[PDB]
């Protein structure tokens, strides 16, 4: 139940994914993501992330879903060694409670929806500012689920959308 154990097994499997395999996994995950948003009309501004090597990718039809329903996307901008903010494509900043939902990147998650991040703590600190009970949604591959004890500084996440 050690975090190091997981982090190692996951980074291993993520890099090993074949271009054909990743494609299929992301397609199914973005399909599930859209199925999740479709019935949540009050989501008009959503926080995404910039896909780093091996992370689940946001596919072309996902963004199409956003354009069609007029949902604005905001991205994370590291502001310091401990803080991050969200800005849109024009660099307009969006305050925490201007965002209606957060799609969160992760290395691992356990049975209690806890997140195993990249060790910086940005998300944990940022998410403390929410006052509208915005959904905190993890995006990941099924093999990213592991068994570890969560520290109070690990985000709890309402749900982790994955390929299953």
């Amino acid at each position: 139940m050690d975090k190091n154990a997981l982090r190692k097994q996951i980074l291993q499997k993520r890099m090993a994914l074949s271009t054909i395999e990743k494609s299929h996994l992301d397609q199914k995950i973005n399909q599930k993501l859209v199925a999740f948003l479709t019935p949540k009309p009050c989501i008009k501004t959503i926080a995404l992330y910039e896909p780093i090597k091996n992370e689940v990718t946001f596919v072309d039809f996902f963004f199409e879903f956003l354009k069609i329903n007029q949902i604005r996307a905001v991205y994370p901008k590291v502001i310091s060694d401990t803080e991050i903010i969200f800005i849109d494509q024009e660099t307009n900043t969006f305050e925490p409670n201007q965002i209606d939902c957060f799609l969160i990147p992760l290395v691992g998650f356990n049975k209690d929806n806890y997140r195993l991040g990249f060790g910086k703590g940005y998300y944990d600190r940022y998410l403390m500012q929410l006052t509208r009970q915005q959904p905190k949604i993890g995006i990941a591959y099924s093999f990213q689920k592991g068994d570890f004890l969560a520290d109070p500084w690990d985000v709890q996440l309402d749900l982790i959308i994955n390929d299953e």
